[PDB]
């Protein structure tokens, strides 16, 4: 069954915790959002897993260059998992994942914005086997809604060998969408972090999910 | 006029950065924020840096890839000059950063680190964007890949639609030479400034070398 994440894109600890006390065991993976990385620095990422070591803990960090720099501070840190910008380039994402293996973690390509077939085939042939396939948060803030287009680049890159994360502003109704592919992670923040009742919320992400997967 | 110096701090700790700018923070015209150290400390580090040195332009190097908005706010409130979205990221993302860049008097880079396309160039102009970085992936260097031709022929382009660039990616002072005659705005160096035995004698010998090569 595809896995729930949630997106804890908080600029300050105590305001991540404010979520995370409510819902860490409701999810299954805890990630500390780009903007958590850079409110707070890797020190985000200590915590966490410190508070819920028996959840995956990934870092966020959309590593663009230095990939064995920095996905070493994160692993330093007890990240399971640390996250790649898709354009960087091949050279960088073989740095970090030499590292999350030295720590038995694993390294994420984050497509958030451009990227192209020729780059996704070499991310495979470099060993990456997950991405996360990401519409834009300022992207959908301009009217750029889920098609068709994102469910065949989804199932192309499933079949690819990937593991593939869907995430980008997801609302309980968009699960549907997906169904039939065999998804590994369904990212959630706003709609959890946000939601009247965040409990309620995550739980009935799960509900439908087991449902439909 | 001139190409400008700028340091990169590429620290993961704020003291083990001030081990480099107690030295050079007098000696280089632009004080960055690494990514690294952004990482690390997150973006308290901005505001320390520029606290230390508010006469000076302070650059957060935070490479913002989505939430341009956000992203951009933070490091501006943290005051920051200047701040950098990466090439890859959404039009809106460069356009969200560069609104609430004009609101603090700041703006914005694009950190050319990795792919990128000429059409994703034009729609930077377009959205208002006045400064790149090219950069020479460090990872791709330590791969083998060194300076060359193309990289000259881009940055030429890349000059010629308007930007101001600034050039970086593992910099020696023999390199500076191969841009020669081209209009650059800043060279970016960090290793070869904070790792050498002198740093302030470094960045020293990069300062008279430019203005050799372009006086
Ligand atoms: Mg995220």
């Amino acid at each position: 069954l595809p896995m729930l994440q949630v997106a804890l894109d908080n600029q300050t600890m105590d305001s991540a915790y404010e979520t995370t006390r409510l819902i860490a065991e409701e999810v299954d993976i805890i990630e500390v959002g780009t903007i958590l990385c850079v409110g707070e620095g890797v020190r985000a990422v200590r915590d966490l897993k410190a508070l819920y070591p028996h959840k995956i803990v990934l870092a966020d960090a959309k590593i663009a260059d230095a990939g064995k720099i920095l996905s070493r501070m994160c692993f330093e840190a007890n990240a399971d998992w640390v996250t790649v910008i898709c354009c960087a380039d091949i050279n960088t994402a073989k740095g970090a994942l030499d590292v999350a293996k030295e720590f038995n973690g694993d390294v994420q390509i984050e497509l958030t914005g451009y990227w192209t077939w020729e780059q996704a085939q070499q991310w495979r042939d470099a060993g990456i086997g997950q991405v996360v396939y990401h519409r834009s948060r300022d992207a959908q803030a301009a009217g750029v809604a889920w098609g068709e287009a994102d469910i065949t680049a989804i199932k192309r890159l499933s079949d690819m060998g990937f593991k593939v994360t869907v995430t980008g502003g997801l609302a309980l109704e968009d699960l549907p969408l997906f169904k039939g592919i065999p998804i590994h992670v369904f990212i959630a923040g706003r709609s959890i972090r946000d939601a009247a009742s965040p409990v309620e919320a995550a739980r009935q992400f799960k509900r439908s999910i087991a449902e439909l997967w």
